[PDB]
């Protein structure tokens, strides 16, 4: 239907998803020439991130990433409208080239990238309806690099073996999703862009935190090697690797920063 | 009517040119994880590059770049067949952002890039026929950085006001094409890839020289302001700027280097 490789990879998405060839596409390279400090960019507030340890949240392998469903009482405060959470998921490379973030900074990929997807619940009833509408979506992006073991990311990664194949689903006990955010969340890049996968709707307000998080080499290896993008009984299995989009052209536009220094 | 910007830009080329969505696409980012030294990459020799100043060669704006036609007696010695020259041309950015190379190195763009296109003349009678056969083409790529004025490049650039519009033709006296190549041509990157424009045929043996050449800011500004993709009489003119493709996924390819450090 769509993939990140072969005949149905990214250069072919615009045949069935015309917005993939339209305006405002993400991701982009965040580089100094196009950065502009904007003192209007104040800190976001993450509300309802501390998920009940008494509730369970659905983890799925959807054949393109691993996604955790989030509840709509979790939201971002600080934007014009409230944006309520719908899901999180990740993008990564492969062990021979372990640099699979979607955004780059001064031309450099990070190892991986987490996206916490929210929709404008003041204007729209659910994420599906908001997804192709004005001001519809807001995604937070965390850049990931190898470093220290990260116990919070392991609250997700410990479940990967239960969602190895496309279609499979596991339950994850609530935990504080703010633990997956980096230091100094007040420091971020902000621009108007798009979903980085089909349908590529140009309806995303991006917030990419300035500082990366760390995960260990073993945790990064697990994320790169645990999943397949095929069904369990597919006689031709494919490993889920390199599930990021290449950077798009971004011309005569700025990315605004909440930091100058 | 494919372009580098807008609805007919590069995410849409695969709608009309299926090889643009196929394998083995160029350009690519040259970075350490995918480099491997190959001691079998011996030096090329450039034969018949010193074109007579008393002869003249056709310069044409083809709607996508500016190209200089080259004579078939100009050839590369050192591949497994003789490859004869057919044309050279360039890719570049724009006046406010002079960063328009096609290949990148460790995620950074150079100002511009020169391609000297050759075809297997042992097997094929012309470059068009060669272009759709396996390793039918060999392209040399020179990375261009903003630096000193370069009198040799100016033997092309001094004619740009005479090929401003699509289809226009000018004559350039012969000069020594080897003066467009960088220092230490024995140091290069080699990989199997494709044309970087439609029809994106995967039939190119690429050689990217390790070292860049320099042209001045004034020479880049001339190149970036002289030319149009449209005909002289077109009521909707379009500036020929940013005529480079984004880098492509490396579909399990390595890039081989003739230098080990
Ligand atoms: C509400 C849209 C659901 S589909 C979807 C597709 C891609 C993204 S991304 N990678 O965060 O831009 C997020 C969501
Ligand atoms: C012989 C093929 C002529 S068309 C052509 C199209 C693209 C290239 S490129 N930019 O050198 O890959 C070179 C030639
Ligand atoms: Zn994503
Ligand atoms: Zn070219």
């Amino acid at each position: 239907k769509w993939t990140y490789f072969g005949p149905d990879g990214e250069n072919s998405w615009s045949k069935k998803y015309p917005s993939c060839g339209g305006l405002l596409q993400s991701p982009i390279d965040l580089h100094s020439d196009i950065l502009q400090y904007d003192a209007s960019l104040t800190p976001l507030e993450f509300q309802g991130y501390n998920l009940s340890a008494n509730k369970q949240f659905l983890l799925t392998n959807n054949g393109h990433s691993v996604k955790l469903n989030l509840p709509s009482d979790m939201h971002i405060q600080g934007l014009q409208s409230r944006y309520s959470a719908t899901q999180l998921h990740l993008h990564w490379g492969n062990p021979n080239d372990p640099h699979g973030s979607e955004h780059t900074v001064s031309g450099q990929h990070f190892a991986a990238e987490l996206h916490i997807v929210h929709y404008n619940s003041d204007l729209y009833p659910d994420a599906s309806t908001a997804s192709n509408k004005s001001e519809g979506l807001a995604v937070l992006a965390v850049l990931i690099e190898m470093g220290s073991f990260n116990p919070s990311y392991d609250k997700i990664f410990s479940h990967l073996q239960h969602v190895k194949y496309k279609g499979q689903e596991a339950f994850v006990p609530g935990f504080n999703i703010e633990e997956l955010l980096p230091e100094r969340t007040a420091e971020y890049y902000r621009y108007r862009g798009s979903l980085t996968t089909p349908p590529c709707n140009p309806t995303v307000l991006w917030t990419v935190f300035r500082n990366p998080v760390q995960i260990s080499q073993e945790q990064l290896l697990a994320l790169e090697t645990a999943l397949y993008c095929t069904h369990m009984d597919d006689p031709s299995p494919r490993e889920m690797i390199n599930n990021f989009r290449q950077v798009q052209k971004f011309d005569e536009r700025l990315v605004y920063t909440s930091f100058s220094q």
